[PDB]
């Protein structure tokens, strides 16, 4: 028993990372076969940054302005092409430890592993979720652009985010592997406010019946609601609200419980309007929304990966 | 900026990890150079538990009564011993992912990263504590023993616990890569009761300069106390004793945010008797005490491994 914020081993990636330069500028770029990714910043100066022409700054880059790493070993740029917010580096060495992998864009709510990097080397390795306003609250200083979130499904990595940008109030923004960003933000240097944040209902959810499976179940009354009742009361605490999908997300946990969906969402009602009165849920004072169902069961089933 | 429970990256022991197989029961080993470490538990029979005699019973076996696996290869045994609480298997192939490794006893309050795994397959890596009362509180299911917990030094691997046993409570105990557990636990199954628990000080002090690194410093204030009046206060409220090393640990830490140890005790002190009034500091409720020093200056200063 016992549950932990759990991250994905992340072997298979830390074999793609790899350093990249560009004039004065070194940051983390992700070697897949022959390709390199990487934010487009990398060729902005300073005074580029508030209005950049991506497009003219690239025309004007030829290919040995780019000094790739990987530990010892300098790779050679053959080409470069930009996608979206993502440069495309082709390089004369495909790489061997390239893992069996695929790109696919997440939605808020869904969780992944982020390996934070530094100059192509590993850092540490942490789970965190996209939030409904397509921010996340990771971990990054200055050098980690280029560091990738991930999930891995038996001998596939998907890969689901890069790093680029630090909001002021301390989040964090980027894109997915084809260059497009999560949320409204745009790589320039200007005011961009990210919108209001609301908790993850469904996650939420999730967790309370991993503390039911491991014991804790002081929470649990026998109220019940419908979807239509609790979602009222959820959205006056500015909770995401729950969707007959959610519910069958939530059956595998329903079953092995025991407990109905809505007789959890009531106890959760309940526990909106009335606090937890000085108690905790798995050794936490507040309600935890970084965990999906799957990463429930996984953790609570003992789900491995080749 | 940012703070989250970041664990190491784990590519360099997850091709240490292989499965463990005598008789009907299957778990976990540790394959360094030409040797595979796992629990000696691994040999006895349901009956056995009660009252086991290791050595009696480990004569009884022989070198083809263990099935040793790393993925398909299977591994030859050449030999058995036993070391303290864990048993060492002599085998034909050495191991060519052998890291530069080591063996080490951590200490109550230090931290570790662990890589839960079972059939010899990884299924995530997470953070954890040993806790002052030699228990740690991870998350592990059947078959979940032999995994291991480690640090990373550069290029080096630190290995600190391998998993045997869960306690009623919840919590979890194991031994060091020398077969000797931590605290007072013996591998039979009998009643043990682990001592009383208590709050890691100078970790609560080092996540206090975590989160005024990272901009909340509501709880500062311009009191201040000696070492001793803090300490009165802190045993009242079950936490760890802080002493002269601990404040010398705590330096760097002082010296970046130019708080003075000492002030940090005095507003530590005013939280314990006051409480947080409905305030949260890195997002928790609750004082954290799994972040050493160490652990915040890595992640506040973009440490990095080869
Ligand atoms: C990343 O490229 C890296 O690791 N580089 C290595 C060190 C050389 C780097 C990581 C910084 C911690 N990211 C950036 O430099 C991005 C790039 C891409 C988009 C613009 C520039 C600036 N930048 C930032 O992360 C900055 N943040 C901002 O510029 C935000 N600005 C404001 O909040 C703002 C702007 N004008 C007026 C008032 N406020 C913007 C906000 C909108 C979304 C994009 C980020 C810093 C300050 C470096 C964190
Ligand atoms: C591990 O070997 C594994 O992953 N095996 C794979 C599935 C085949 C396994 C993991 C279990 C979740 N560990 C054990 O089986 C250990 C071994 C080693 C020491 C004794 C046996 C039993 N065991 C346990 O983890 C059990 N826990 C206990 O036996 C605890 N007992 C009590 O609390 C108790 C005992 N008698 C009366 C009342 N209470 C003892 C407590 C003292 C310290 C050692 C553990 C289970 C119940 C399987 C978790």
């Amino acid at each position: 028993s016992g549950f932990r914020k759990m991250a994905f081993p992340s072997g298979k990636v830390e074999g793609c990372m790899v350093q990249v330069t560009c004039g004065t500028t070194t940051l983390n770029g992700l070697w897949l076969d022959d390709v390199v990714y990487c934010p487009r910043h990398v060729i902005c100066t300073s005074e580029d940054m508030l209005n950049p022409n991506y497009e003219d700054l690239l025309i004007r880059k030829s290919n040995h302005n780019f000094l790739v790493q990987a530990g010892n070993v300098q790779l050679r740029v053959i080409g470069h092409s930009m996608q979206n917010c993502v440069l495309k580096l082709k390089v004369d060495t495909a790489n061997p430890k390239t893992p069996k992998y695929k790109f696919v864009r997440i939605q808020p709510g869904q969780t992944f592993s982020v390996l934070a990097c530094y100059n192509g080397s590993p850092s540490g390795v942490y789970q965190c979720a996209m939030r409904p306003n397509f921010t996340i609250k990771g971990s990054f200083l200055n050098g980690s652009c280029g560091s990738v979130g991930f999930n891995i499904d038996y001998d596939c990595v998907s890969f689901c985010y890069m790093h680029h940008m630090e909001l002021p109030t301390g989040v964090h923004a980027g894109t997915d592997l084809e260059g497009n960003f999560y949320g409204p933000f745009v790589d320039r240097q200007t005011a961009q406010a990210a919108g209001t944040d609301t908790t993850i209902t469904v996650n939420v959810l999730a967790w309370l019946y991993a503390a039911v499976i491991n014991g804790d179940r002081w929470f649990l009354n026998r109220f019940t609601t419908t979807l239509n009742d609790f979602n009222l009361v959820a959205m006056k605490y500015n909770y995401e609200p729950l969707t007959q999908d959610h519910v069958d997300i939530l059956g595998p946990l329903s079953a092995q419980t025991g407990i109905a969906v809505l007789d959890m969402c009531a106890s959760l009602k309940e526990l909106l309007q009335n606090g937890m009165n000085g108690r905790t849920i798995l050794g936490s004072a507040l309600l935890e929304d970084e965990f999906t169902p799957f990463d429930v069961v996984r953790q609570c089933s003992g789900v491995t990966f080749q």
